[PDB]
């Protein structure tokens, strides 16, 4: 039934969300609030769940995604049915045009200047990215391009969410993401902060020599460990008791080595729904930076692009509050014949400008492997 | 006077300006937008983001907008950031071109394709409509519109909607002097308007077209098929309705038109006005008997889609009163083009020319506000 969700997949779904715990395909628009302030927002988002149980839906959700960006409006889906299957299980079955969004050397200068502003003690850590805008001379098939990456995602989250357009050709969010921002299940919360970052190697021996290397690295170890304890602070509040692992483990994708650390508690409050949890999480140190407005708005001064929804946030929750938000990386907005893909690097005083660079080409393969241009 | 104020704080950016007989609203920013699939669930889900918005912050917040003619779309509504509420308003060189779409025998083949279908009994009522584009040397100043708008408008509704965007702001302006629905308290009010003339400069000949409007039997028995769908439409939530036996006539600057007021006692406290305006949206004054019939009949011969013209607009509370209004004599404004519209109601009896000019006399209103009289 999975690989059926799969298969079924059109333009107009609103999500497919492959997890580790299930598949969903959610179907239509039926309902959609937008809101102006995203701290308000999971009262509004209840409200109308409330709203669509009472007017005859048996299982009402939300779907969709938040922006980078917590300043921005909001928008959510309820579908007018979903169908939830368990995991996905399978075996792996024209010009295209590059510009990349800044080029090189731009994002470099803005590396160096992330770097600047950190040895001047205005911020502790920053993540810069860029983007790459790829036409195509066909029309991308969106379909395939998400089982391409599902086949190829085996431990993360995968994808495909529509996303506001003008009355445009439809825009899709579409990727493969190895970070959980939060999920909850009854009263259980877990978060997957991912944070220390190398690219797998096909030779087993170096792949294996990088795992170790990430492992036992003290400058990623130490950044690791702030993440960490920054998502432990956001959820130590609404829960009893938080379990925070001492030591972070490595986990993979097929592109890249990554520190991880779950971080489980379970809540006081059983009306504290996933997406307020989200909310309280979102964006992360991973992706943004301490301190978050001022690696926000150091983000938002050197990076000549608006990220949009690349490192917010997607995912459901239901009415009970049950839900999964991932971290929005290693994904594209795709739109007809056009894709912008995304990538970014945390950035730290010791950073090296080519470096950082090159780890941003190496993220980049998870999507570019899946338009056959790794 | 406070009125005038709001007319004059009109943005591009605002959501709403709307002037009515018992108020002005110029509404601000979008606190929430509400959009859903099935006109019909519309009314709860709205009153849950109303809920939702007090428990937030102030009593009694409103929502504001505009639906379609097509009932068969989505939806939208929005709550304002805030909103300011007065009293009723009490007011005291540029090129263009134009484009009819579709063109006069365009318009005329569509009508005798109308009388057609009627005299087959496929359908009773049809109302046909056509549109003008017009492209200005320059950009339309919105603000200015208006208050022409508003200020050639005593009687009716003078509203700004701004409009789901293409890109550049897209505005729907218009004055139209029908209302759809009210609710204040209990109290429920339709004023259905349905058969017209133009108004002439000669008060003699004005008066005479006035006095053979409210004595014609062809329009009298129009009228009273569209007083019977507004009664129809209310019964169902009314202990008690008051309709009028005869209609009168009312008029805009550039019409006559029979009218009847239809007033309602409503039984259940909890129903709103957006509630009542679905119900009875569209009249047969802008659309058919029947209804899905008439609007296939419509869709078909119509080369334009009419998108929010001869839909409904306006605003509700959180206690379930408000206003909404028939959306007519009004415009889509967008950087340096509006997109006018006008329709007329076709019968067997119809003659083809007539409806033509008729449509003519209509689109007065929005090219007087332009300064193309």
């Amino acid at each position: 039934l999975s690989e059926k969700l799969l298969e079924d997949y059109k333009t107009e779904s609103s999500l497919f969300f492959a997890s580790p715990t299930r598949t969903i395909l959610a179907e239509g628009e039926f309902t959609t609030v937008k809101h102006h302030e995203i701290e308000s927002f999971p009262e509004l988002v209840q409200a109308v769940l409330r709203n669509a149980k009472q007017a005859g839906n048996p299982n009402p959700i939300v779907v969709g995604a938040l922006p980078f960006d917590r300043r921005k409006e909001v928008q959510l889906i309820v579908p007018e049915y979903s169908r939830i299957s368990e995991r996905l299980q399978l075996d792996p079955t024209l010009t295209f045009e590059m510009t990349p969004v800044p080029d090189h050397e731009v994002y470099m200068k803005g590396v160096k200047q992330g770097i600047e502003k950190i040895k001047d003690g205005d911020l502790k850590k920053i993540v810069l990215s860029r983007s790459l805008d790829v036409k195509s001379s066909g029309k991308i098939d969106k379909q395939k391009l998400l089982r391409e990456l599902a086949e190829h995602n085996k431990h993360g989250y995968t994808f495909a969410v529509n996303l506001p357009k003008d009355e445009e050709n439809s825009k899709t969010l579409i990727g493969a993401s190895p970070e959980l921002l939060v999920s909850r299940h009854g009263m259980q919360v877990i978060s997957n902060p991912l944070a220390g970052s190398r690219p797998r190697s096909d030779d087993p021996v170096e792949d294996k020599r990088r795992a170790e290397e990430l492992l036992s690295s003290p400058k990623d170890l130490h950044e690791h460990a702030v993440v960490v304890e920054a998502v432990a602070a956001a959820l130590r509040p609404y829960c009893h008791t938080l379990y925070v692992p001492e030591k972070p483990s490595v986990i993979h994708s097929e592109a890249m080595w990554h520190l991880s650390t779950e971080v489980k508690g379970e809540l006081k409050n059983p009306n504290t729904s996933s997406l307020e949890l989200a909310i309280a999480l979102h964006p992360t140190p991973a992706v943004c930076g301490t301190p978050m407005e001022e690696a926000r708005e150091a983000i938002q001064k050197i990076e000549p692009f608006d990220r949009e929804f690349f490192t917010g946030m997607l995912g459901w929750s239901d009415l009970n509050g049950d839900g999964e938000w991932i971290v929005t990386i290693r994904c594209a907005e795709v739109q007809e014949n056009t894709l912008r893909l995304y990538a970014g690097a945390g950035v730290v005083a010791e950073s090296k400008p080519e470096d950082e660079l090159a780890e941003t080409s190496a993220k980049f393969q998870t999507m570019l492997k899946a338009l056959g241009l790794n």
